[PDB]
């Protein structure tokens, strides 16, 4: 009622060179019109490092294809509350903080969901 819930898992394990699958849905009462619905992913190194939108969804999806190479995929259904996204082929460079940000207008509150994701040998 006060905030827009959004399940992520707050520490994602996962081995070097797998897919990693970040998962994400939200709740709304309002069902995901794509001429409004607003989502940004954005990764950090650390916790107070700078933050790097890699997608975002405006009508469509835009990959920004961050120098991640081509490894960062959609994995979600935005119509089915779902904003996954996937890495594939993770790199222990991957390791740090991803933030998903959503927006469901006329829906008042954005959504803010933050994953740490570990690398393991």
């Amino acid at each position: 009622s006060n905030a827009m819930e959004v399940t992520v898992p707050a520490t994602l394990n996962v081995l070097n060179g797998s897919d990693a699958r970040l998962p994400c849905t939200f709740n709304s009462a309002y069902t995901v019109n794509h001429k409004q619905f607003s989502l940004n992913w954005t990764y950090q190194e650390c916790n107070n490092c700078s933050e790097e939108m890699f997608l975002q969804f405006r009508m469509k999806i835009i990959n920004l294809k961050l120098e991640f190479q081509d490894r960062v995929e959609f994995s979600g259904n935005p119509s089915k509350y779902d904003v996954s996204v996937m890495l594939r082929n993770v790199q222990p460079e991957d390791e740090g903080i991803y933030n998903c940000y959503i927006m469901n207008p006329p829906d008042r509150h954005r959504g803010h969901g933050k994953i740490h994701l570990q690398v393991l040998m």
